[PDB]
């Protein structure tokens, strides 16, 4: 009963998280098992530093997933767009463990950059949606993804998916620390909650129909504010925007130096988040503020929009955040006569 | 003879880049010492990464010598933002060398990044102007950059920490045979750099003409730039937010086919570099992109060079230089941009 | 009552055993905590590898420990005599955690070794009888082994205790792991036995002192077989033997290449390579002391001396004593003052 | 003309030391260049640290260059032999470069440790004479060292191939050094005489011949003494003796112990020091005093000319000529491989 295959694929969000969990997470007795790496994890562990390599919405389900890779492996993380890292000509070796992730497994920047890795004898690893794809059958070992066909144009439940499998991988990596024991449990007891906290999320739809619905349809451009594990957050919905609804937007680290979307959920809610807002309210702005279920970000004697998502595990809250965006940038386009299909 | 403190010191950069390059490269022999770090270079090229920590217009010109890092060291070189490595709680450990760039050596998201890797046992080095301040202090060694004091938004500052920044990448490469020749095209186009910039200064006319004819009015421009000259795009942007009060973004360029540019008007500001050192197929079809939805493009080009037609658009050519160097050159008419853009509005821009 | 101050520190191991585990081993939680090292693990873990750099008895606390530093850690492990380090001038980096054993802290090739180190900028750990002694001080951090004094002119108690303190430091670098966790705590356990079980080993002194009124000490050369953990003990013995009895001794590598012969044979040693040269010593009516488990019958003439079993890592402490009290009781038949 | 292979196969040094440099390094240059090793050296390079593995007397070819690669790399070294290595269990991982030096390329042990680090991942390099045996096809890639077939039973010329080999290795390894290429060069102009002075080394035979039929003769086991660079001399020196000559044999690292095994010396055993200047050390000339003191009469390798024990105490000199001090190995360990043939030869021993 759906409109256009982006919103069926938005909509199937609480089943793509969870197939890509089915079978990978006991979550009674807190063990991540991926069979695609399970031989290879002592040896991607000894490297010097990983690469994450990736284009568009994969590349922004590296960033988002950055942060809890160097928490809990102590490895150094970096990552790169495909197409720039080329442009660099960044020097890899023997000692880099390069991480590409795709959902199409055919992208070309992707596959160059692939190859490029192989030639210069670094081990690779693909985290892939489609079986058997270039980038599945090139990479060294990898996770196959899960999600189920991915036919919007645009990605939606490959960015859930890829952040799932990655922070899966960063649990595997982790697994024989004794002192992140307790990170781990939280995060995967986190993960349990997740497909059904996505069921949750979706029934913001509605706001966000009455929103897209206002003048939010005819502005030139919108700018989304978040810091930390939000900022990729504020990244993809930048790119959502703009590629969905043919709107500008810029997703900007809030507080560092026409409508607003801050992301204040409490797992980036930075003094210099709180600050950015208050800019905003100065100026009698109206913001619209994504944070967790009952939180106050600004007080009523400011116009404001209020999208209230669950709280999740910190590392896991742009797992809901990014889907108010997806829903935005889909109405956004709807509302303008755009087929997003 | 200056209305500002911001124009002396952006006229000043020939000056300036002379000032930190004196006493440190022998030109003839093409040969780096940097005094405060000759004695632990062996020690910095034995690290398992580097990762290069800075706030602003210092964080660009970290973006803007990365590669050539990379290039001549292949030692791992990663490039952060003080604030947002210390929101990621990134680890760091005794075998990573941590890099500290700040003009004024005061910046409080730099010093807290700086106090986090030398509690981790780190080992630090700082690229300061600011002889004597808490970043020179604080590092274990580092340069003092030598560009003498900003009174105005940074300028000299970027192209002194640039030009340290490139030193540093040769000083540590300066003991390899297979890098011996690409050292010396470094060395030889760094004794040129001072007098081309002197060039570069000398489209200040041209460039007060098109902000007087298409740019005072502007609400917004748009900088696109690829490989080197990326970073430049992102310090251009910078100066035209901070200085003129003008909304600005630099754009990677070609990098989305319906992004920003699929989407912008046909009288919008975009300025593209297209440097023979960052003349990338995806640059042309962002340029493409462009003239052909009627945009006129101002194209920053070496001298001589026809990027586009019959298709309308602005040149502002610069002298060609070493391809890593190129940015020196490309941020200077940026920095025009963005102060006559301010003038020209009211702004005091000291 | 003891004849010697070396005889004395002998008999004195199941104590000097318990002191430096003592306040740093909680034996039913089994957690290892050596307030010295407390807050360096998390860099030592970082390095490229680790050297461990000494000389003599304690240069073999080193060789006797190295296989458990690389099982546990994963870290690569090296183990130098500090003047042959010296004389090739061996590069030292940032990047290198050098482990410096010393029962005197004052060992003038040692801190010649320490002080290169340090100016090279590595991490320095010192494993350190004297408090306050050079190597003491002038290391970043390290464990005073607490053995007490050692007035006998030869390294004994100094030896097992440096072996258990290098033990403990092995156990604290490896206590995040979760697949270590069973490694762990047969280690520890087997630790908490090992004082007992010294006194136990200490009774076969009229074994060995039966042994050594034979012609045994008339000899003019005893060769002493191991391999693999038990190598390093060959190489104390033999070190032991020509220090203190003044007889050619040498460790020897058993079965590597194709007169009284000490083996050891206990099982945490015993390759098919040991069994092979035994059986070429027995097939030229050789009669070996053999050193063994408590039961083991490894030959059907022979001298048999039984150790309990602890361990692999650790049977290098009960397999020691005997070779102690053999170069004592050698030296006194022979008419040395051993003191 | 030769009584044994083995005979024949030291008197051959020249020319097999030759035959390893041959094609690989410009004298006039100062070029190494290794074929087999070629687009491999980068990533050889690029490793946490390097081990040495073998068996025997290429377990002291290691040994007798681990030092030089240490000194021109920068990279870690170490020296295991192949069965012990394996009885402990070493860790290791594909940050390791395992580098595995086998005369005959079968070697049970050796072969057995090359599998153990192939599946763990470790980049595998092989030093190797006989082309296409099992060690020379398992490695990912080597140089064949070129010494010719060896049939005598034990080795002497794949020693000093080996050994050469090492060396080009190692300088292939810091080839783009700047500050390391006076060294480099200084170590390629001492290869270039070295196989001229193995045959000067070889007029030492009549010299050896008579000691070898001396009081010596009589003797039942020589302890040899070095430090520093020939220490692994002293160890090859031993194996040589044990394993031809049948007497026994201990290399001794010289100095070391004040009253160890040369305070219980009796005045007439068989002592040979290495005092070569590469590794006149204090302690050299105090473990040589030591003996004098106790009217012991060493054999003393030294250099042509130089004077290391006192005309007025009773010894015996052997002279070699100076090299490189890391290459003077090559040179000092012929006459322990002429000794421990006549020895044997005098005892009745076949060799071959
Ligand atoms: C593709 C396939 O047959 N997967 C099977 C696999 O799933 P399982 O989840 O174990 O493995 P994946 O599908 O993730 O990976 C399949 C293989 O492809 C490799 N790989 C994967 C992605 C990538 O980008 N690069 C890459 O090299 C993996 O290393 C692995 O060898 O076992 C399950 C039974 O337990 C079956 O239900 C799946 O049908
Ligand atoms: C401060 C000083 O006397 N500098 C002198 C020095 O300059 P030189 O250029 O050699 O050294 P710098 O001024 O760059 O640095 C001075 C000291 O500060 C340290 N440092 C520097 C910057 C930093 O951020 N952190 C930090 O720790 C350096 O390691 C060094 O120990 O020799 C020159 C002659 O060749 C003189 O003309 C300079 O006046
Ligand atoms: C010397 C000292 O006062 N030790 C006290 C310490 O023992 P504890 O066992 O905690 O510490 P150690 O005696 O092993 O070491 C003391 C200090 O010396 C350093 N160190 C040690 C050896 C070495 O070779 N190099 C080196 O630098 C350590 O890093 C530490 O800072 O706390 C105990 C109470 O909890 C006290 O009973 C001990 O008296
Ligand atoms: C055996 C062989 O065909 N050698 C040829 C090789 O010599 P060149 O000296 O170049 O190479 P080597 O004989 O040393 O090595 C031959 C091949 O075997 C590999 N390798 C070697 C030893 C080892 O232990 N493990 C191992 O994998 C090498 O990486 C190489 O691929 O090219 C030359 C052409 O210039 C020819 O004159 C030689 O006839
Ligand atoms: O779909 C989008 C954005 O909605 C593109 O940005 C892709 O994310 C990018 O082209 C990478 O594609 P894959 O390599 O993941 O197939
Ligand atoms: O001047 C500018 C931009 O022109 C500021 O954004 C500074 O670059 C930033 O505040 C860092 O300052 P320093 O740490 O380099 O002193
Ligand atoms: O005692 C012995 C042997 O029984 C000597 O070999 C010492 O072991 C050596 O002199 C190092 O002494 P320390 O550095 O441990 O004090
Ligand atoms: O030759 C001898 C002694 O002269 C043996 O020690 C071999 O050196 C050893 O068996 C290794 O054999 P390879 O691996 O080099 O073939
Ligand atoms: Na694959
Ligand atoms: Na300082
Ligand atoms: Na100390
Ligand atoms: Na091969």
């Amino acid at each position: 009963p759906y409109k256009h295959f982006m919103q069926k694929e938005i909509f199937e969000q609480p089943d793509s998280a969870f197939n890509t969990m089915r079978g990978r997470i006991d979550f009674e007795n807190c063990v991540v098992t991926l069979g695609g790496l399970k031989s290879w994890l002592s040896t991607i562990r000894r490297c010097r530093r990983i690469i994450m390599i990736a284009c568009g919405t994969s590349y922004h389900s590296c960033l988002a997933t950055r942060s809890i890779f160097e928490e809990l492996t102590e490895i150094p993380v970096s990552v790169e767009l495909a197409s720039d890292f080329l442009d660099r000509r960044s020097p890899v070796f023997r000692d880099d463990t390069c991480v590409f992730v795709s959902q199409s497994g055919e992208t070309a920047d992707s596959i160059l950059a692939l190859q490029y890795c192989l030639e210069r004898g670094a081990l690779t690893v693909g985290i892939v949606n489609s079986v058997g794809s270039s980038m599945s059958r090139q990479t060294h070992c990898g996770v196959h993804i899960n999600a189920g066909p991915e036919i919007g144009v645009a990605s939606t439940k490959a960015y859930t998916s890829q952040y799932i499998a990655l922070v899966m991988f960063a649990l595997s990596l982790s697994n024989d620390s004794i002192s992140r024991k307790g990170r781990h449990e939280e995060i995967i007891k986190g993960l349990q909650k997740i497909p059904e906290q996505i069921k949750q999320v979706l029934k913001l739809e509605n706001k966000i129909k009455d929103l897209c619905n206002s003048s939010l349809n005819d502005q030139k451009s919108l700018l989304l504010l978040g810091r930390g594990y939000q900022f990729a957050t504020a990244l993809e919905g930048a790119l959502k925007i703009k590629e969905i609804s043919y709107m500008h937007s810029e997703g900007v680290l809030a507080g560092e130096l026409l409508p607003i979307i801050a992301f204040a959920t409490r797992d980036s809610l930075f003094p210099k988040v709180m600050s950015a807002i208050e800019q905003v309210t100065a100026r009698d702005g109206r913001p619209i503020v994504i944070c967790n279920e009952g939180d106050a970000i600004i007080s009523n004697d400011k116009v404001h929009t209020t999208l209230e998502v669950p709280e999740t595990v910190d590392c896991l809250q742009g797992l809901l955040n990014v889907i108010p965006l997806q829903l935005i940038s889909y109405w956004l386009a709807v509302n303008r006569g755009i087929d997003v299909d």
